[PDB]
């Protein structure tokens, strides 16, 4: 049957739905809205649960009564909802028209240790985001940074029990970064990044810093610093020491600076997703997380842009399969952020391949037999962005026999607004739902295209550093169609 090959569509909710004083500003303009999308077939929305509104008074200060409403909305909509832990601040990066710190008390930590947050070579502080540095160091009021994530999820488990007991919660994105993300804020339009530049690498707080001294001590090599020749955020690797050919990045000391630079984010992601099995055990939901697409630089040997936001990827050395080995022990998804792009809308001199990115992170996910779900990284609302999206979606196309031999999880689209539901705008959008659901009309039982969500199991044991790191393995990735055979145009 065709339903197999139905691949559901979510639709992210306005940033600032639940304002900074914790208050669901419009819930009657909302519900219209809502309506529109459950009327064209949309299977469900995502919504970020703001760490920064819900524990603004003080340490365990949870107040979740704006978004038990929001959610009582939603469910009376007939959506489902994708649910983001959101433990960073909205307002520096691209589209960010809200501005959400993280709880204020932290901040006033920060003002007394400026080292919480990350830090670059000139010494500014990011305070988007608290740095892997403190994950484990219990300087908030007696807690570490991840048992304050820790506490934050159990809270939610525990006071929305009824929604997740009724089936309306589909998967925890569990935020791991700057816009949720597992990455390193290496590219800060608050602090002048444009792209396409480089970015700058982020490991110069105090914690980091002591962290990378005493690796490199035990390497054998104490005198080793951090990189002070990778230049800054918007120039091009040609024109630093480190990206050049035969540069820095290719050295000893480099390669060893790269390896501790990355394996601080997959350990940072597997420690959290540990607290996130915990806290949702046995609830009917998924958990997924973000992986940024930075498609700039990724034409060239060097792949600066990849490397400066902590995804060390080359021609010889696969970056992004390790992260799927490393989700497939929480049996968690890997959302892609950036689904829409074709190489061809891209500057030249950007060495963009969005395409290409795409390929490889998604066939490694399906290598490592873990579920790979997509969203668009820019607002986009024509005909050839969403035939790019359905063409990922289902690399191979339909199969009338069964289901496809590749298929993702599901597709997040990037962004509920007026301009969407423009008649035109909202006219097309239709045909690209009822395409990615393979010409079926919306269904509302899961488990008929075999998307059953069953309890959340307990994690599989810890995989060793080492094994992680045989994923690096460069693989061919799987055929693609050159487009789709399920296109919007008609
Ligand atoms: O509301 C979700 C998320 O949206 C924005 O981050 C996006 C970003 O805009 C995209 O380009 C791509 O990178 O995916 C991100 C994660 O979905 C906000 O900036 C972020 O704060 C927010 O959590
Ligand atoms: O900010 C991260 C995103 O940067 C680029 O997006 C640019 C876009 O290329 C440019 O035309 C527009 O004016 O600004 C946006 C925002 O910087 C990348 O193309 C995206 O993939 C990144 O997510």
């Amino acid at each position: 049957n065709m339903l197999l090959n139905y691949v559901p569509v979510y639709v992210m909710l306005p940033l600032g739905v639940v304002n900074v004083d914790n208050v669901f500003e419009d819930p009657d303009g909302l519900k219209e809205q809502l309506l529109q999308l459950r009327a064209a077939g949309v299977d469900g929305v995502m919504v970020d649960v703001w760490w920064g509104i819900i524990e603004l008074k003080g340490p365990k200060q949870y107040d979740w009564r704006a978004y038990r409403s929001l959610l009582q909305l939603v469910q009376e909509c007939g959506l489902t909802l994708q649910a983001i832990m959101s433990f960073h601040q909205c307002g520096g990066n691209v589209g960010d028209i809200v501005n959400i710190p993280i709880p204020q008390w932290v901040l006033d930590i920060g003002e007394s240790n400026h080292d919480i947050f990350y830090t670059n070579r000139s010494g500014t502080r990011n305070k988007e985001y608290l740095t892997v540095g403190v994950d484990n160091e219990p300087i908030f009021h007696g807690r570490t940074a991840i048992e304050i994530y820790s506490d934050y999820m159990k809270s939610f488990r525990e006071n929305m029990s009824d929604f997740l007991e009724s089936g309306l919660i589909i998967d925890i994105e569990v935020g791991l970064g700057p816009a949720g993300e597992l990455r390193y804020p290496s590219y800060p339009q608050s602090q002048g990044w444009e792209f396409p530049g480089i970015g700058e690498f982020q490991c110069y707080d105090k914690y980091l810093k002591a962290d990378f001294k005493a690796a490199v001590a035990r390497a054998g090599h104490p005198e080793w610093e951090l990189p002070d020749d990778a230049g800054k955020y918007n120039d091009v690797p040609e024109s630093t020491g480190f990206f050049k050919s035969n540069g820095t990045y290719v050295t000893e000391k480099g390669k060893f600076f790269l390896t501790w630079y990355s394996n601080k984010l997959l350990n940072h992601g597997d420690q959290i997703l540990d607290e996130a099995n915990k806290a949702f055990l046995g609830c009917k939901v998924k958990l997924a997380i973000k992986v940024s697409g930075i498609h700039w630089w990724y034409k060239v040997e060097n792949h600066a842009a990849e490397l400066t936001a902590g995804y060390y990827n080359l021609n010889d050395r696969d970056g992004y399969r390790p992260i799927a080995r490393m989700l497939s022990r929480h049996h968690a998804i890997l959302n892609f952020t950036c689904l829409e792009m074709r190489d061809s809308e891209q500057p030249s001199d950007a060495k963009s391949g969005p395409q290409e990115l795409v390929q490889q992170v998604l066939s490694g996910g399906w290598r490592e037999d873990i579920r790979v779900a997509g969203q668009n990284a820019l607002p986009r609302y024509d005909a050839t962005a969403y035939n790019q999206i359905i063409l990922n979606a289902r690399p191979q196309g339909v199969n009338n026999n069964g289901p496809p031999k590749l298929s993702m999880f599901g597709v997040t689209y990037l962004r509920l607004s007026d301009d969407l539901l423009q008649k035109s705008n909202f006219n097309i959008f239709k045909k690209f739902v009822l395409k990615m659901h393979a010409d079926q009309d919306y269904c509302a039982n899961p488990q008929k295209y075999n998307h059953a969500i069953t309890p959340l199991k307990p994690s599989a044991p810890k995989i060793p550093i080492e094994v992680l790191l045989e994923a690096t393995k460069p693989t061919l990735p799987f055929p693609w169609l050159p487009e789709t055979d399920m296109k919007v145009d008609g």
